[PDB]
């Protein structure tokens, strides 16, 4: 039919300030610092140990909660330069047979590096605190996503999904073939796959309204660009979300001069775990700050550099868009 186009007429279903108090109320930054983003700051490059213990946690994390969380771990193998290696993409749906989901994203590997001093890499901005802040919504919406098992004509085909990539990361010098392992191969995958089961024509990306993904946050003073005309109707609710509970009181240290979500676009164009989606026609919402984090890709990128209340406050602001797109 034309349902892959209702993503282009879709509306959010707008909260009040009484709701929108209740939302600021509901998330934990110290439940997830403890919960969700301690165990993993580890080394979780593919294979190692720590690779392993985070696709541990970030599964028993979801199947702790009421909502009826699918589970799937797409593995797969491939070539790099350090030989063969195995990759498992960790994918968490709500309503799998929905026609429609918004998906949430970020990549769970962290990039190679060797120890200098008795130092290790542990990416807690890229991406430790995006896989946290992913893991604390799923959490503090677990009661209002535990209604999309109701099943409701009044509703349109529409739930949500989690993408937590595997081998985002190069391991030695970012190219075509060297980076994007896991989003690469789930992008072709999902192409490849009819959606729903037995139709005619369209795949699992048609399904995708819209692609969130999530990079390199966690650090003070974060600047987002509003990237691609075909998602700017969604980054302006971001703004407005964000006016709107600074306006209410709800938001900690955060000044409007300060805010975080911009205007303007940007003059490049950023690889990422987006690309594979995004060449194939996915809309998405790339919320990864310009300029990167200053410490990016250092020893220094780590808990210590981390800002609570900038965390926080983009939870607050995730959770209610995520709400408001899915009218709940
Ligand atoms: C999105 N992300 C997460 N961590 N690092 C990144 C970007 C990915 C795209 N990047 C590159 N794009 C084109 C050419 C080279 C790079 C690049 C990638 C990794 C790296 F370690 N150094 C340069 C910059 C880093
Ligand atoms: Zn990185």
């Amino acid at each position: 039919s034309a349902w892959p186009e209702e993503k282009n007429y879709h509306q959010p279903a707008i909260l009040n300030s009484s709701a929108l108090r209740q939302i600021a109320e509901g998330t934990s930054i110290s439940e997830m610092w403890q919960n969700d983003l301690q165990p993993l700051l580890i080394e979780r490059y593919p294979g190692s140990p720590g690779s392993y213990a985070a696709r541990q946690h970030i599964m028993q994390r979801i199947q702790r909660l009421q909502a009826d969380w699918v589970l799937e771990i797409d593995t797969f193998l491939s070539q790099t330069p350090e030989g063969e290696r195995s990759f498992s993409n960790i994918i968490s749906t709500l309503n799998p047979t929905a026609k429609r989901h918004l998906v949430l994203a970020c990549h769970y590997d962290s990039k190679y590096f060797s120890h200098w001093n008795n130092r290790v890499f542990v990416g807690a901005t890229d991406s430790a605190v995006p896989c946290a802040m992913m893991l604390e919504l799923a959490r503090a919406l677990d009661k209002k996503l535990l209604s999309l098992k109701t099943v409701s004509d009044s509703k349109p085909d529409l739930s949500l999904q989690l993408i937590f990539f595997d081998g985002e990361e190069a391991f030695l010098h970012w190219s075509p073939q060297d980076s994007l392992y896991g989003s690469r191969h789930l992008a072709a995958k999902m192409a490849s796959t009819p959606h729903p089961p037995g139709a005619r024509g369209t795949s699992q990306l048609h399904g995708m309204d819209l692609l969130v993904l999530l990079d390199l946050i966690g650090a003070p003073n974060p600047t987002f660009p509003n990237f691609f005309p075909n998602s700017a109707r969604w980054f302006e609710r971001l703004q407005a979300i964000e006016h709107e509970l600074h306006e209410l009181g709800l938001l900690k240290d955060h000044s409007l001069e300060g805010r975080y979500f911009q205007n303007y676009s940007y003059g490049g164009v950023i690889q990422d775990d987006h690309i594979p989606f995004l060449r194939r026609g996915v809309p998405v919402l790339h919320l990864i700050p310009s300029p990167f984090p200053e410490v990016w890709h250092t020893m220094d990128d780590n808990e210590e550099n981390l800002d609570e209340s900038t965390i926080d406050n983009l939870n607050k602001i995730l959770q209610v868009f995520v709400l408001e797109y899915l009218h709940l």
